[PDB]
């Protein structure tokens, strides 16, 4: 995977964005989020993901809140 | 977005394809299924996703059971 903390995550939008030391900030989609918990993200936690490739550019995949 | 159904899923691997009228198979990992409960799909479920690419190629992303 690929490591990052959240930069903002809007929980009534669903979407924020990850950001990545020495890269782009990576979009993230609620719908990538793992785990049985609100599939929601608060600043500054950190996060596994994977960067795929969608029809808007890079985005999250398998996000994973540690 | 689109549809489409399952084609065969391996519920012990957490894998499988979704059969596509008129085009290619797409692989389908249990991290892309939304909703509640256990991740898994049953051959011949209908189901939306859409497709991303990621370093192994194109995959489902965001699959809902239809
Ligand atoms: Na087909």
């Amino acid at each position: 995977m690929q490591e990052g903390k959240v930069k903002w995550f809007n929980n009534e939008k669903g979407y924020g964005f990850i950001e990545v030391e020495g890269g782009s900030d990576v979009f993230v989609h609620f719908t990538a989020i793992q785990g049985e918990g609100f599939k929601t993200l608060e600043e500054g936690q950190a996060v596994s993901f994977e960067i795929v490739q969608g029809n808007r550019g890079p985005q999250a995949a398998n996000v994973v809140k540690e």
